[PDB]
């Protein structure tokens, strides 16, 4: 779904760069990638030079993604992306997941983390309140972090005003192309 | 052996507090078993950052050693009383970062005292939490749970960790990080 430019970019940069430590060559899975946050995430991932794996909910959205030159475009309405990506990666998986999918997608996305992997949950507390995670799934230096941008902005508005200026400098100096 | 011990302690504490934990000035960090090698590396790096340091240790003499370092709190690493104790001391706030090497009930009780935005860093080997589970509602206020296995990390990315250890040592050589004993 849509998000304003400031929400989309703050969410995607805090999630991929600060929490997710995304670095060149790493494999990132961005669910719902045609949405506001998803496209900010694909724009940032391209700046960093990560390998980009995506999903979306319609043929037309998926077609828009195949045109961006990414490694993988799967269906956000199914959990088939997990096996598809393991197949594609010869068992590696991905280094960071930026998740906005509900239910089985959370467990499957945690399952396909590589060693050192970072799972970032953007869903509302609703989505995972009942859910539990087995800590054995994080043992190979992996992590699970929730990002609630509304809360973060409420608690640290100065820090996020500064981060927005930082991100926009990258736009102004041509480092970050807004897609 | 001495050079290696120091590199493991400092790589563990710096990757955990600075890279994974994003520790920043004035944040509250809980360092368990703070008189151990990694624990002391983390106290030293927390002092460099200007965090507010909460600690535990397992004897009276080790607790006294920590009280002499000038930290906010020294509690018992063999009890889960620290969780209530720190909530009382911080008037309900809890802590921003937990650097955990305790097994058992201390893992759930340290996750419960994370502030919003809090980061729990688990240093135990896998056998410590192999059948442990975490309700994800516990992470809802922008919180996170990260395992750090430095042995694994060194196998996987040796050049990156060589660069990090050089950075740390340069910081110490230049007086920016004081190694505490
Ligand atoms: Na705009
Ligand atoms: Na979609
Ligand atoms: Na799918
Ligand atoms: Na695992
Ligand atoms: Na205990
Ligand atoms: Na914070
Ligand atoms: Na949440």
């Amino acid at each position: 779904e849509a998000a304003t430019f400031g929400v989309a970019y703050l969410t995607a940069w805090h999630s991929l760069c600060e929490v997710g430590r995304l670095s060149p060559g790493e494999r990132v899975l961005i669910h719902s990638a045609t949405g506001g946050v998803g496209m900010a995430a694909v724009s940032i991932a391209k700046m960093i030079g990560a390998r980009i794996y995506t999903t979306a909910g319609s043929d037309a959205k998926r077609e828009m993604l195949s045109r961006l030159g990414v490694e993988y475009v799967g269906d956000s309405r199914s959990v088939d992306f997990a096996d598809e990506i393991l197949e594609l990666t010869d068992g590696y998986g991905v280094d960071v997941v930026l998740n906005s999918l509900a239910g089985e997608a959370i467990q499957r996305g945690v399952q396909i983390l590589a060693p050192g992997g970072r799972f970032i949950e953007l869903g509302k507390k609703d989505v995972y309140a009942d859910a539990s995670l087995g800590l054995a799934a994080l043992a190979k230096s992996a992590s699970f972090s929730v990002v609630d941008l509304d809360l973060n902005l409420k608690l640290q508005p100065a820090r996020y005003r500064q981060l927005l200026q930082h991100i926009l400098q990258h736009v102004a100096d041509g480092k970050l192309e807004v897609l």
